[PDB]
């Protein structure tokens, strides 16, 4: 059975919610990161970065959360909703927008998490909130001529900005970012609440 | 008919090596990114974010420099060598490594690129030499980053890695690491990169 490492993290949720969207049977196993766990031999072995998720499916192993997420896609693609899309043109989309969050959208946002959270460089938090709020007025215009992130069909783009934009709205108390955006207001409200996202949080919350 | 705009930048080269590497036909479109061309409406309707690359493909428009890649190495599967394993396990590997490559390995370096601030510079070297003492041990045991064939993954590391030889002085940072430097020999001395640098440097 597929195992994931570290599902109290925000990451591991892109390929938990993921799993869970696809209907894939897995377990989960906890990485004690403020202890250290993640920077010893053994959880290493997992993941040569000594970052979380480290994904253990049999004798199969893979890192990289958006890796995770496409290799669960890709191998389980004929049950659970298709969040590759159906074509190579729509799968090519998929793949835009999910390194637009890996690239793009994501660091900002650890910016804002990380030094909010250290409360630190006051300097780099104001850029990173203007970063990502311009980030969001993007996504704001193309939200309003598509459904989603890949077209009028739900992906694995979409459940990507899940964990972090989840932390963002929520602890962070920047939940205006999303609020004052009309498109991605309702694009939010509709994915964040999936039922596998729900359970995700409901399970694997800190 | 496909067209890549913006050859004679780094990231865009990610995408013309695998063209290249596929046999795939192209042209290509200059972006005057100097004079401010790429934040003019004309250019940000192919690329809402305002950089390069963006490719069209007929009426099929698609951008980020990996996501191209992904597009081109699926839509040419078949031509030129299989740039994503034959295995859903293999590409599971390519996607690890092409993840590394854009979230651990290329952010450390771009900071390099773009400001070569003291403390940044200092940082981003360090961060960057701990994320090769990771590709050090790994390509000790594996030929490629993906496995025992040349991938995406690899070829995603050309553009930037190229100036951090060159350029940027810090060849030392692939030289001084025996499995990495043979493996950045390898790669960077394949026919299709000598002829995207030959034809595509700024
Ligand atoms: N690119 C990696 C990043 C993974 C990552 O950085 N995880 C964090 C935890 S979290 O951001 O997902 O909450 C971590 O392990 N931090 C440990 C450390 O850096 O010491 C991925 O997406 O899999
Ligand atoms: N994530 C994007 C990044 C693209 C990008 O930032 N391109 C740079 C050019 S280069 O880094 O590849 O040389 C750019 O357009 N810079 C112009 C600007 O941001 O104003 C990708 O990989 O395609
Ligand atoms: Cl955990
Ligand atoms: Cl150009």
């Amino acid at each position: 059975v597929l195992k994931v490492y570290g599902p109290h993290f925000a990451s591991p949720k892109r390929a938990l919610v993921t799993l869970i969207e696809k209907g894939v049977a897995f377990e989960t196993i906890p990485v004690d990161l403020m202890k250290g766990e993640h920077k010893q031999p053994a959880y290493l072995a997992l993941q040569p970065f000594g970052t979380v998720p480290a994904v253990v499916d049999g004798d199969y192993k893979i890192f990289e959360s958006r890796a995770v997420m496409r290799y669960v896609a890709e191998k389980y693609r004929s049950q659970g909703p298709d969040l590759l899309g159906k074509t190579v043109e729509d799968r090519g989309q998929v793949e835009q927008w999910l390194d637009v969050e890996a690239t793009t959208y994501h660091p900002p946002l650890l910016n804002l998490t990380l030094h909010i959270m250290f409360a630190s460089d006051e300097k780099l938090i104001k850029e990173s909130e203007e970063k990502l709020a311009g980030v969001l007025d993007v996504y704001e215009a193309h939200l309003s001529k598509s459904k989603y992130l890949a077209g009028d069909f739900v992906s694995l783009a979409d459940l990507a900005h899940l964990p972090f934009t989840d932390y963002l709205v929520g602890p962070i108390g920047k939940a205006y970012m999303i609020k004052d955006r009309k498109h991605v207001s309702a694009w939010w409200d509709d994915i964040s609440s999936r039922p596998a996202w729900k359970e995700t949080v409901a399970k694997y919350s800190f």
